[PDB]
């Protein structure tokens, strides 16, 4: 089996100064080597399922290595305290949104992990929570969720949504979004509350704030006919 040295040369290998440069600029901080996600499929077919090395990979520190260490990890075999370690390291959004959530939104335990994480009021563990709602509304049947839960956390993104943390403003506009379109239950209550929470600003370091539209962005869904479209996030 492949050992932690060998992956960590082969992701260096793949790495591009374009990739890293746009990755330093969302947050990412050395070390990174810049790995376009569809490179690491190559590696990820040998590897499969290895906690091990997720584990060894991840507590480098370097984005790449913890990006990767999410696709081989074995989440059905990872607890609670596990993703909270995972949680801890993720010190900026694309590790608590794009590995963290998307690994909990493969495991046995991702609506209580990520209820509490919601309600812990801190800014990326509450961006996680959220996100792994988005991953697991497109990788889950309906009947997966309680609607008048979903509805509620609807009321709590209108509610608050202007005065929570920059990142969790992301995610939460993320889950209205993908509630209107992948969660036909609340398609209608989804877009109201779209229209009622406008434009939502996240505020950034080292670029312009970021003004998401979630009304805009649900409209070209259906414009392309995409309701009740539900897609299981693509990670390579
Ligand atoms: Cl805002």
């Amino acid at each position: 089996s492949m050992d932690f040295k060998t992956v960590m040369q082969e992701l260096e290998a793949l790495g591009k100064e374009r990739t890293k440069k746009i990755y330093i600029s969302n947050g990412a901080h050395e070390p990174v080597f810049g790995v376009a996600t569809g490179a690491m499929k190559p590696i990820a077919k040998k590897i499969k399922l290895n906690q091990e090395l997720a584990e060894e990979l991840y507590a480098t520190g370097n984005y790449d290595a913890m990006y990767f260490a999410g696709i081989i990890a074995d989440p059905k075999a990872m607890s609670e305290s596990d993703f909270d370690r995972w949680i801890d390291g993720a010190y900026f959004y694309m590790l608590s949104d794009y590995v963290v959530a998307v690994t909990l939104s493969e495991s046995n335990i991702a609506q209580d992990v990520a209820d509490k994480w919601i309600a812990s009021g801190d800014e990326l563990k509450m961006s996680a929570g959220w996100s792994c709602y988005c991953w697991l509304l497109g990788n889950r049947k309906d009947n997966a969720f309680s609607e008048s839960k979903i509805s509620d956390m609807l009321e709590m993104v209108k509610d608050t949504i202007h005065h929570s943390p920059e990142r969790t403003k992301s995610a939460m506009n993320n889950f209205l979004n993908t509630v209107a379109i992948s969660y036909v239950p609340l398609h209608e209550k989804a877009v109201e509350i779209a229209k009622e929470v406008g434009i939502v600003e996240v505020k950034r370091d080292n670029k312009k704030s970021s003004l998401l539209n979630a009304s805009e962005s649900i409209q070209k869904e259906l414009d392309r006919g995409r309701l009740g479209f539900k897609r299981k996030y693509v990670r390579c």
